[PDB]
């Protein structure tokens, strides 16, 4: 056989609950002073209305379902109430053994990042930067579990948040610069013994509701990133002939589904029991909580994250890429 288990790295497209549960635990530990990410109506801490693509993937390949994992978390969380009284917490959680190390918000590269808010009248000064970037996930997986054995498929899907925090934060990355961080991370996997790598590019988010009024900037970033990533993976595959690399072209899949819905009115897959009829709107509004009656007719759940229907479509394409043995 080629592999017994799947290991996942990346962001909210892959995460089965780390960003959610870390904030649940920090909220408990501070008696409600930290806001919960991926609350209801999101499904069990997924940034979706049901399972994400890494869950369908394990089903399709008949491998064990993802197990949420992370390393030790430790931080001095400093908050202030509206009166400006400072409150300090020692937040700690032991490592969590698992196989899916993805965390919503994560960027390609190393280190930790800030994507958690204080709540109920408090404001965070310091120490909420407890979430790990994709390259940091890999570093902590290696420390916790050692090098890969070769019996795993390792999925890597990152870069969306390198775009996100360039548009809406102080990150100042080109698509090619962000792609370089991804390739550095993927090379770390290889040097850690990974022999089967499922590397995904950035989806075609041209129509994502949260990117409205940024279409030229997102096309530039996502096009730049994906062609740099492809070329880099072609080079890595060249230099590492004992590694099988599958390039999940999530971009083209999003593009194809979208154009099918726009030009024929639907994208339907009878094998998956899915019919999409909307690829331009959110099924669910973050701001108001409201959800349309039939969210699984949409590509987009909120303004960026796919619905569980679209995650199923993504995993079928990835599973069939792996089954097809069409490696780089």
């Amino acid at each position: 056989a080629e592999f017994d288990r799947i290991t996942n790295f990346g962001d909210a497209l892959s995460d089965i609950g780390n960003k959610h549960m870390i904030t649940v635990d920090m909220n408990q530990a501070t008696s409600g002073k930290i806001g919960i990410r991926a609350d209801k109506p999101n499904f069990d801490g997924r940034f979706s209305n049901g399972p994400v693509w890494t869950e369908y993937l394990a089903g399709f390949l008949a491998k064990p379902a993802p197990v949420r994992g992370h390393g030790e978390i430790d931080s001095q969380v400093v908050l202030k109430d509206q009166a400006g009284k400072q409150i300090t917490y020692h937040y700690h959680h032991n490592a969590l053994p698992g196989t899916n190390w993805a965390v919503g918000g994560a960027m390609s590269g190393l280190g930790n990042f800030l994507d958690i808010d204080a709540a109920n009248g408090f404001t965070a000064k310091s120490g909420l930067d407890v979430l790990t970037n994709t390259g940091q996930q890999i570093k902590l997986r290696i420390a916790n579990k050692g090098q890969f054995t070769g019996n795993e498929l390792v999925s890597y899907m990152s870069g969306t948040n390198n775009l996100w925090f360039t548009l809406f934060g102080d990150l100042d990355q080109t698509g090619n610069k962000a792609a370089g961080f991804a390739l550095t991370d993927i090379e770390t996997l290889i040097d850690a013994g990974a022999k089967q790598v499922l590397a995904a590019n950035i989806p075609d988010f041209v129509d994502a509701p949260w990117f409205a009024g940024q279409q030229k900037k997102t096309t530039r970033f996502i096009q730049s990133h994906n062609q740099a990533l492809k070329a880099g993976l072609d080079q890595l595959a060249a230099a590492h002939p004992d590694v099988e690399i599958y390039y999940f072209d999530a971009f083209d899949l999003f593009n194809k589904v979208s154009n099918e819905v726009k030009t024929k009115g639907k994208y339907q897959d009878k094998e998956l029991a899915i019919t999409l009829t909307n690829v331009t709107g959110e099924a669910y509004s973050y701001a108001t909580g409201k959800v349309i009656a039939q969210p699984n007719r949409n590509l987009f759940w909120d303004g960026l994250h796919p619905t569980t229907a679209m995650h199923k479509i993504m995993a079928k394409e990835a599973a069939s890429l792996v089954i097809s043995g069409r490696t780089l």
